[PDB]
């Protein structure tokens, strides 16, 4: 949510910003709206001064008839009730436009159309020349018979996996090392988090109410029919940010720095025929999640040392990648600045995104009244949130399995990881 | 599904063994049914004779006016369409009866109404005596600010958890070690699943059509309208055990063991009022689970090994329980014979059920149509399987907490989880 102030102040300021994202932000109908808003508020808050003060005429003369009184108070009620319907139905109506406002894009990000426009940064690694033909991930895990997509269509549908053997094993051991590096390294607090999450939660970190159609919902709950309405998460930034929802946060307490591995459940729109087979693009994959609260002054900072603890992740598993500025055009509906990350995929002969990296400013900390205040202060302010994947796991495995294939389809186990293996040095 | 030549010569004696069980076999409608599907099966098939015969006189008068005789193969046509559907709805009917039978309690079964006639077999360990006053493990996760309730109301709603710190890494924990156990050293393949399943997926373990109403339902996907009717899993036994789904098994391949670590959702019915306060009934739950699939022969060997396995976590973790029998009025619709570990849980000064392991015998595997065979063999028969909680994760921590409280509230890491939590001793 944008500053509802800036953008009545600034609406042509605003819209600039935004043109730059490929958003045209609708100023004369939110002015219009405004406008009418205005004027059912003053005839809302007069109908209610008079209720007030006629209610209260009655209870007074009780004590000293109360009929042709009591008849007024309830012709008064009805006509309130209805101007607070009117006024009501006008301000869903404004939410519905300032709720589907992507974030102001940061002066930092360059302008762009799309990701032909994205900005690289930095290149860490050298891509592996290969003696022989490189193998995709399917071919290699059907060679280990640990990638079964076939079992996941039976036992489900298309875009989903089952893992056998070591493979399943090699996933979990790259999901353990992220959680350990984060949270003894980097400072971040381990979380356990439900994979369920209501409307709330949704529209506090910006899936609602604009991108309902990415995720999967569940029916309500015969024992639960009017608070059961949810959704699967598609991302642990979702729980994790939702923690400060309603929250006063002593500006000594910051930052707050959360983790946590779950799966991720995505119906994302338009995907058919992109990353048809593998495991790139999936209805549910794991990946560890980095979440950061902070003070508003520090979000550029943390912007960079979370980028970095992704970037720890790559470089600990010699997994060679660039990282990439998007552009305007590129970004995601809540960042205002984003680095992605993006690991070389040996039979795909390019890089692939492996991790997204953003500073939200306070767009999710306005939808969710999350505020931090220095105890001195007469005044509270809203915190700034930060989200980057430390990585996508099933994309790690894609990674790891491609860069570190033998010659007869043995994967060599990274050094980090052998620990994590019982010391094992290859999977075959 | 029962075998359903045995509904067929032996209806009386079958309803005696599902008697036990306090289930009433309607033997006399299931015999009008079957009696009424012999005549339309024999109207029927006399229909797809003669349409076959007529068609076939076309056909070779075309070669030699083919127009009265095309017009009495459509009025067929219609008549054997309208006679297969009418047989379709009675084949329709007997299935809901014949799917909604329980599995035959094995004659090793004690008789019994539910829960309070189950018998103990063994009992392991010795309930610590306390010098202070217990505190619940609701209590101990406040006081570690590691288990928060309000948080995960706010995120979802009620019967969810969000693990904050040290208490979350040491869930974590808790499911490497069962799963390093049972991988390394009681012979199962680890596996990565989906946590969402199709119908067939679930009419293959039974939790279709008798109990949908326990499971969190999916609304299809717009782009999947026509096949994403998903379901979450309540266990990964649903997933695990469909994986046999349609095999024919070389006999020298079995017995085949699998384990996963999955969160697992379920609605249970009528729970309104049981275990209102903490980790014991949630609606998202980790479970470590085992599942065999084996040779007929040799199903009732594999539940004492099993049911060992799962003892095995409980006796290393140093956790005093019990082993339970339950009696065929308290065992589950799939179950054939069931054995229940129930771990000591100090601050409600009893044993809680932290784990249940089942010999299904062929009740699946006949839904699945999972079969084996002998290289040799001139016939395939279906076979037995098996699944058991090695352990409840939730449930597990529940029972370390309390097992392991300190006087101030610190928790004591059981030594076998210490080399997974860094070598630490205690938390807090
Ligand atoms: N909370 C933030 C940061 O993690 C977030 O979710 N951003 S993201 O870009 O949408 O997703 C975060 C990351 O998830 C991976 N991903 C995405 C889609 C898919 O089908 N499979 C994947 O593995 C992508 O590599 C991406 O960089
Ligand atoms: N596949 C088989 C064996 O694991 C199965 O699911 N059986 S069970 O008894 O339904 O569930 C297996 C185990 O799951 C735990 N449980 C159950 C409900 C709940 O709300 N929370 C829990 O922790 C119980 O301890 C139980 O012994
Ligand atoms: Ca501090
Ligand atoms: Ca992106
Ligand atoms: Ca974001
Ligand atoms: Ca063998
Ligand atoms: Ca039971
Ligand atoms: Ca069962």
């Amino acid at each position: 949510m944008l500053d509802p102030n800036l953008l009545r102040t600034e609406p042509d300021a605003v819209a600039e910003k935004l043109a730059r994202r490929g958003f045209k932000l609708d100023v004369d109908k939110l002015r219009a709206l405004e406008e009418r808003r205005k004027v059912l508020q003053v005839q809302t808050e007069n109908l209610q001064a008079e209720r007030n003060s006629r209610s209260k005429s009655i209870g007074q003369a009780k004590a000293r008839d109360i009929e042709p009184l009591r008849l007024e108070v309830n012709k008064l009620g009805e006509q309130l009730d209805a101007a607070k319907s009117e006024l009501e139905t006008l301000l869903a109506e404004i939410r519905d436009i300032a709720l589907a406002i992507p974030n102001i894009p940061h002066d930092d990000v360059p302008v762009g159309r799309d990701e032909n426009d994205n900005v690289e940064v930095s290149r860490w690694g050298t891509p592996r020349q290969f003696d022989f033909e490189v193998r995709d991930h399917v071919t290699l895990g059907e060679m280990h018979g640990g990638l079964d997509f076939a079992a996941a269509v039976k036992l489900t549908g298309s875009r989903f996996v089952v893992m056998k053997g070591q493979l399943a094993r090699l996933h979990r051991a790259l999901a353990q090392f992220m959680l350990d590096l984060h949270t003894e390294q980097h400072g971040y607090s381990e979380n356990y988090v439900p994979y369920l999450v209501n409307q709330d939660t949704l529209y506090g970190t910006g899936q609602l109410p604009k991108f309902a159609g990415d995720l999967f919902h569940t029916r309500p709950l015969e024992e639960e029919a009017d608070s059961s309405n949810y959704a699967l998460i598609p991302t642990a930034e979702v729980p994790l940010t939702n923690l400060v929802r309603d929250e006063i946060i002593d500006e000594d307490d910051l930052p707050i720095k959360m983790t946590a591995h779950t799966p991720c459940f995505r119906s994302e729109a338009g995907s058919y025929g992109r990353d048809t087979r593998g495991l790139i693009r999936m209805h549910q994959f794991d990946k560890v999640e980095m979440v950061q609260i902070v003070r508003p002054e520090d979000s550029m900072a943390a912007l960079e040392e979370m980028t970095g603890h992704a970037e720890k992740v790559l470089q600990l598993l010699g997994l060679p990648y660039r990282k990439v500025a998007l552009c305007t055009g590129d970004m995601g509906f809540s960042a205002c600045k984003t680095y992605d990350l993006e690991v070389w995929v040996p039979a795909q002969n390019t890089y692939r995104e492996i991790s997204s990296c953003s500073n939200v400013w306070d767009f999710q900390a306005r939808r969710m009244q999350a505020r931090c205040r220095s105890k001195s202060d007469k005044k509270t302010r809203l915190v700034h949130t930060l989200n980057g994947s430390g990585l996508a796991v099933g994309r790690t495995l894609v990674a790891l399995m491609e860069n570190y294939q033998q010659a007869d389809g043995r994967i060599e186990i990274p050094e980090v990881l052998r620990p994590y293996m019982r010391g094992l040095e290859y999977i075959g």
